[PDB]
Order: structure tokens, then sequence, then C-alpha cells
């Protein structure tokens, strides 16, 4: 609710940035800069294998970061536009929800812990498969279904 | 309540000393002399890596000793100035509580067991994070977040 920030370029919104744990995360293909004055001066690392950039969280903004976990049992999860379903190791959303410019929305569990960041998605008639990045013990990983298109 | 004695220097209070297990403990950066007559004659050992000093308790005062453990599950804990929450491996308290000169207070469990001793801490906007010295099986360890200041 309060931990999400907007990235703007020439008055337009193209994507979002999120604060997780003790690092700031942002999709690689999204251009522009951060609206907040303090965060815009940070130096970033870049990695074209996972389409992520990160930086260290400043001291006085630490209280606003969310929690995170790595257990992913089957069930239902929530995000901004409703309920999302997890079964077979894959993320699915009802068709028609979501448009270009909405990349970077976190996905929450029943207790408000962050598990993933969405970037892009696939096309299908009845149900839509998502393109997501998650993490495990001491690594990060990228999952991309067939035919996905960037958001 | 009964296990704590006060250390003074030129009429000013600087800190506290506790009787845990079979050992007498005190933070290193605090100067002065112990109020109690019996404890003032002991010899102490020093270690600047952990910021602790210790000495062995005399025979006749052992009846006042507290119990202790090393189990640290997630949940809620309490001390003199309120309740303290432990989650994510860190201790946090509401901002503004705690002033320099209170260092050395024990942190208590639900059944009265001692689990930690507080020395210093770091201050941010809505919360504060503590720097604490704890133990484990057969050793002691020090934990310190960024920007911490002594108390």
């Amino acid at each position: 609710n309060d931990c999400i920030f907007e990235v703007k370029h020439e008055g337009k919104v193209m994507g979002y940035a999120c604060l997780v744990g003790d690092k700031v995360m942002k999709p690689a293909h999204v251009k522009g800069t951060i609206d907040n004055a303090d965060l815009a001066k940070l130096a970033f690392k870049r990695s074209s294998k996972y389409d992520l950039e990160c930086a260290q969280i400043p001291v006085h903004m630490k209280s606003d970061a969310s929690k995170f976990t790595h257990e992913k049992p089957e069930g239902y999860y929530n995000w901004h536009h409703g309920a999302v379903q997890y079964s077979g190791g894959r993320f699915t959303i009802p068709t028609g929800a979501g448009k270009p410019g909405d990349s970077g929305r976190p996905i929450f569990d029943n207790k408000g812990r962050v598990v993933a960041i969405v970037l892009g998605g696939a096309n299908e008639g009845a149900r839509t498969a998502l393109s997501v990045v998650t993490w495990n013990k001491d690594i990060v990983t990228k999952i991309t279904p067939e035919g996905a298109e960037e958001w």
C-alpha cells in the first residue's frame, strides 16, 4: 500500500518499483527515473540474465519495507486486481485483467509476505499465464512460459 | 528485580550489572564502581572484541541467580520500558523509548528466562533497532546494525 513507488518519464507512467526486505527492485526494460528525490541518486547494479536492478535501502526508510518468504504451497494468492491461483508450479490470472504499463506489481500471501514480481505475460483464451521472477535459498530464478509478451 | 545492582561514578548513574547463571556480567564501555560492597572486591577479565567483562559469583549470593536459556522462537518479548518484538532475527521497540544510561538491561522470556543483554542501538523514523549480545551452544556472539549508537 505504502511501499510502492512510481517511475515516470515525460509525464507518463511506464512501471513501478518496490521495496522488499532490505533492497529496492526494478524491472530492467522499464525506462525513466524515480519520482522520489532521495531514491533517484542511488547507484544500481544491472544484470541482463534476470532483468533486475537493485540498490541498498537508506537508513531512515527501513521501517517501510515488507516481509518475504520462500515457501510456496498450493493455494490462492492476492494482488492489486484480485485473486491469483497457483497450481502445478505456475501462475494464472483471469483473462482481460492487466494492461501494458503494469509491470512490477508484487504478489502477496495470506499474511502479507512477498513472493514474486511480475513482468510480462502470455496470451491464451480462457486463462492467462504470467511471466514471473521468484527466489529460493540463496539464488534467484526466472520463469517464462511459451509465447510471453512484455508488459 | 533483585538481581540488578547499580554502578555509579561521581554521583551519576551510568548503567547496570546483572547476575545471570553463575557469572557476573557488565558492559565494558561503562565506567564507575559497583554500589554493592561485596562485588567491588572481585577481579574481572576483559575482551574488547565482544565489549563484555565477567567474574565468578561469590558463594553465598548464588541464591539470587536467574534462570536462562538459548531458544529464540519468533514472537513477543518484554522488558522494563514495554514490550519488544522479535522477527526476522532482529529486536525492535517503539521509537523514542530508551535513553542513554540504561544499557545493560536483561530481556526476559514468557517464563522469566534471560535471553539477551542490550548495549546501544540505532534510531530511524518510526522504529529503532537494537545492538545486542547473545549466546548459543557454547559461545557468545555480537549483533550490530548500521548506524548504531551507544547508550
